[PDB]
């Protein structure tokens, strides 16, 4: 299990490695614009100590930033993401703030939800089971936002200075299936 982010393009350039969590990378590299991960999914983080725009990578090979629908080559901390790699994941979602409102539960994943709940916002939501990434534009574009199980009583919990979520998708971990 291990994420290996390198300063230029194409795996080339200063390379730093990482078996788990870490908090900076930015002394060893001063960009990065490729990445390989292997053996699990990782969230890097534009800023250290876990900060700024967030990008789930799962395990593969991302030869520029617009691989991971990077905005740019600022990145400074990650962590390792603690995924199933089956069973249901469901989710609730919220009008309102504090869990007050309507509440809406899907195992699903929504690439609208305007269209599906009627909702222009997610104001608060409980992780029943799995993991899921929110995302701020319908489709599944747009700003990232990790979610594992646990509850969310306003968007600060998911790291989100907004409620502006438009669309949401399970995650599992991606397995090779060699012969």
């Amino acid at each position: 299990g291990k994420i290996s982010f390198y300063e230029d393009r194409n795996f080339q350039g200063r390379r730093y490695d990482c078996d788990c969590d870490c908090a900076d990378f930015r002394s060893y590299l001063s960009r990065c614009n490729s990445i390989r991960v292997e053996g699990g999914t990782w969230a890097v983080y534009e800023r250290p100590n876990f900060s700024g725009h967030m990008y789930i990578l799962p395990q593969g090979e991302y030869p520029e930033y617009q691989r991971w629908m990077g905005l740019n080559d600022r990145l400074g901390s990650c962590r390792a993401v603690h995924l199933s790699s089956g069973g249901q994941a469901k989710i609730q979602v919220f009008e309102k703030g504090d869990f007050n409102g309507q509440m809406y539960e899907t195992t699903e994943d929504c690439p609208s939800i305007m269209e599906q709940f009627h909702l222009r916002e997610i104001h608060s939501c409980k992780v029943v089971e799995g993991t899921w990434i929110f995302y701020e534009l319908p489709n599944y574009r747009g700003r990232q936002y990790l979610l594992d199980k646990k509850e969310y009583r306003k968007p600060v919990d998911w790291g989100a200075a907004s409620p502006a979520i438009q669309s949401f998708r399970r995650i599992v971990e991606h397995h090779h299936h060699h012969h």
